[PDB]
């Protein structure tokens, strides 16, 4: 499976082997579980960690949805997080903590089941996108499933139940040979990926879409913040697909994605047809954010070493 | 059981006793009345009025949204008013002002029974926070009953909310939209913190609540960044702080939602600033906002 | 007929006679065209085109969301609609740019019929009263709000239609959820306690009389909100008035029978109007810019 390596299970780092759980488990039924994505990456100081304790905020926060116990501090949690780091020698790595209810009881009422079960694990990339990818930017279709409305799923947690939506979402997308989904809300409003925020440029204006149903992205408050910064104009506002379509340039925020330009969408370009200059410019200030190369966002980074 | 004493009806005061309506009246069989909640606080220089102008205001555009005709005008009112609080020797009191359609006929089109029946009448009249749940009655869509108009029949709507919210245990109810999105409590409109952040509700479908005015000027007098939004149930989960306003809640803050507290589980510092500057404007202690004050004696 | 005189038909002109194409169009009988409304006045100068190439950015956006071909450049295009006014020696007149699918094919599906077919035709050129409609502004999942499809205007025409039936002189559409959307063919606004509020553009087409308005009364020293508006807040607006190339700045002075403010046009609609006619008519200078000179 994945090459996790030490993994951090309820307060004690165990091999990958014994990192495993009950099938019996309520969060294994009924996707009753929190998580989080976050990434370590290599400076020449070592690791660092990006908004850590935002992330770990955004965790509690999510359990608290679910009405789900985290039988840890935000303390030690965030000290096993860097320690999945060390204990594994990584350098640049991403970052998975994880809380789910166990197998106490199966009624779809998940309280008898807390505290929760917690763990961190963290594994290296793979591979990553070259220069020549991210010009050719992603290529979104618009997805017959439509981001949960707020009264139906917690669209502002990053509850395990939620993703089958984004699943069914994303493998439509790569089956219509696209490399993302875009959903829509339930009234025809975009609404984000399966899981990254949307932003697009107009005339010279960058645009975020509000919150609506979405995750409040944390990449997203990071590149809003950078926009201002290089002195762009940032408006917060409702899209549609066609608002979309007409754009400058479209582009896409994630842990995972980073800042993602869009270069294409239902098979209608984007602007030039490959990315444009503000989302290639935001991307390079992200990433030397990132790895370090930005004092002042150094506010951002927590180092391992 | 109200002691409301001296009220006035279409023109004179009454004893409370007399101030009765034909049974056959419209707005008892169709919920086609307007009214408005002000209140009168004692001061240094005797009671004062809160916002007077602004409700009377909101009073006759109510009636317009139901196209009744009010057949005083809105000065008369304003007279009408200040001598309830007069007359019955209050300072501190609720005033509650009523248009309704009356007995002319009964057939649903209210426009036959014109012009409406006018009466005013008037009463004497927290860090734990208040508890709320979010209520399975969803706030009218804006094309389903005037949601900017306080509309008798529309508080079909807040009163099986705000019953449903006292059975589960709650002191209010929070409504949420047909949509999913918060809308406001049973009357009470919807603010949270969040880093330093004061996030007010958009209008959506709610009242525009002219204690919410009053508390984004204050909040914005004291320095606070303000935001208006559109929120969802679980934003103010993971708020810093949640409270609500309205002219008989003032500034309340909100503890609790869906047994979840929020932030520390207890009336946060903004809220109860924005409550006391709130409280300090309305008793004369403000001379910043004196012109929201209107002096009785 | 309408009297346009000579037409531009995919790349010349022709008598107005000949400007015909065939009945077995894909967009005759789907829906398929796309269009845009240009209005020039008479200034000091000669007739102006009003902001030309925002409305032939927009015309080429609206055939992208079709995936619609427009065989010509957009500088083509704008060379046929200053010679439409030229050769018809039209002064102040209205410009209908159209595009649309073609009689190759009649599967619903519009690809096969590429590239589209585009002809530039023109035409010398108290409060409006409205009455909400029962025909709701199409979802953004629906039909694409943010382009002119021709389409599209099967809704307008609907409302519109109603809202005559009624008495009145134009149509508030509300969308799915209930909020205010706008006319059949205007952006909505509002005005209230000073300030002055433009609707978001939630399934609105994003108008380029709007975007001027809007200029104008920040450039007057209005201050302007951007938010999403009930039928009520309008009732109670202390003025309210609509955008259109046609409609220009038109105030509303009722909505549903019920009086906005004092019954009548108020000042702000008033005066934005009176302010925008100076800008197309070539006596601000501030405005220049969204002028073209035909001569
Ligand atoms: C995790 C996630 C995001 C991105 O948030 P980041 O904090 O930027 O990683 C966006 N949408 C969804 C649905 C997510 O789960
Ligand atoms: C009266 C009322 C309010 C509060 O408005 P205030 O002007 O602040 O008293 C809020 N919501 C509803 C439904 C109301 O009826
Ligand atoms: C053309 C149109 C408008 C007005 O836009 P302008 O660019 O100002 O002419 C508004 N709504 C709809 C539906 C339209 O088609
Ligand atoms: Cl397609
Ligand atoms: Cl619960
Ligand atoms: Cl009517």
């Amino acid at each position: 499976q994945i090459k996790a390596g030490l993994i951090w299970m309820n307060g004690a780092f165990v091999p990958q082997e014994e990192a495993k759980t009950s099938v019996l488990s309520h969060a294994l039924h009924y996707g009753t579980s929190v998580f989080e994505g976050i990434r370590a990456y290599e400076t020449a100081k070592g690791p660092a960690i990006f908004r850590l304790k935002e992330h770990v905020k955004r965790f509690y926060n999510s359990a608290k949805v679910l009405r789900m116990e985290i039988p840890f501090a935000p303390e030690e949690l965030e000290e096993a997080i860097k320690e999945v780091v060390r204990r594994n020698g990584y350098r640049s790595c991403y970052i998975r903590p994880l809380a789910w209810m166990g197998a106490k009881a199966l009624g779809v009422n998940p309280l008898p089941n807390n505290p929760a079960e917690v763990m961190v694990a963290a594994w290296e990339w793979g591979a990553y996108l070259g220069e020549e990818a991210v010009r050719k930017g992603a290529r979104l279709i618009t997805s017959s499933w439509a981001r949960f409305p707020a009264n139906v799923m917690p669209g502002k947690a990053k509850v395990g139940g939620n993703y089958v939506n984004s699943a069914l979402a994303k493998m439509e997308a790569v089956a219509a040979g696209a490399d993302e989904a875009l959903l829509l809300d339930e009234e025809g409003y975009v609404a984000e990926g399966s899981g990254e925020n949307l932003f697009f440029v107009r005339d010279g204006v960058i645009y975020a879409l509000e919150h609506s149903v979405n995750l409040e992205g944390i990449t997203r408050d990071s590149v809003i913040r950078i926009a201002k910064d290089l002195g762009y104009e940032v408006q917060v506002v409702r899209a549609t697909r066609d608002q979309l379509y007409m754009a400058d340039e479209v582009f896409m925020t994630g842990t995972a994605a980073e800042v993602t330009p869009v270069s294409m969408i239902d098979w209608r370009p984007i602007g030039k047809g490959t990315a444009g200059p503000v989302a290639l410019r935001l991307r390079e200030v992200y990433l030397e954010a990132v790895t370090g190369r930005r004092p002042e966002y150094e506010g951002w980074l927590t180092y391992v070493n």
